[PDB]
């Protein structure tokens, strides 16, 4: 049973400038993923919700520090690299892969992602899960987390 996950993904690009928040459709997937885990006993660290989906904006420095602490604390790292790419999320993949964290990465099926993203499959303790909608993710996530979590500590290139 999984104590803690860090859930990451695009943020800045999903904020509506007119409202200063993400739309319910974009919050959709995050909230769905949060519930799923929380209902099962698993603490979810997630910046989108912590920062009221754009309304309670941090300083770059605060935001940077919290994210790195939460990543380091969570048992498993789960994130959406984003199409187009989420700059802050890619920084976080660097952090997590650099700590040898169990990671699950959520990739839109039939979309292109970076070499240094896809190249972590095998190279680190990572599992890629391609998806055409949120329910697919919700169905497959627990298995993906258990498999990566069942390899924690184990040496890897990069780990
Ligand atoms: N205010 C923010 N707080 C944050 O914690 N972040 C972190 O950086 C990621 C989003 O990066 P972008 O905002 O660059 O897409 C999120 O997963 C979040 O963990 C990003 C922003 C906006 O750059």
């Amino acid at each position: 049973a999984v104590g803690s996950v860090f859930l990451g993904g695009p943020f800045r690009q999903l904020v509506d400038p007119r409202t200063g928040v993400m739309s319910s459709g974009d919050q959709n997937v995050f909230s769905r993923l949060i519930e799923h885990f929380e209902s099962r006993g698993t603490t979810v660290y997630n910046a989108h919700r912590r920062e009221a989906w754009g309304a309670e904006f941090l300083s770059p420095a605060e935001a940077t520090r919290l994210d790195h602490d939460e990543i380091k604390a969570a048992d498993v790292f789960v994130a959406f690299p984003g199409v187009p790419a989420s700059p802050g999320t890619h920084v976080a993949i660097g952090w997590a892969s650099g700590m040898g964290k169990p990671m699950v990465l959520l990739l839109e099926r039939d979309e292109d992602y970076a070499f240094l993203v896809t190249g972590l499959e095998s190279q680190a303790n990572v599992e890629i899960l391609r998806f055409s909608g949120t329910e697919e993710i919700v169905e497959r996530l627990d298995g993906a987390v258990a498999r990566v979590l069942g390899r924690a500590g184990e040496p890897t290139v990069i780990g």
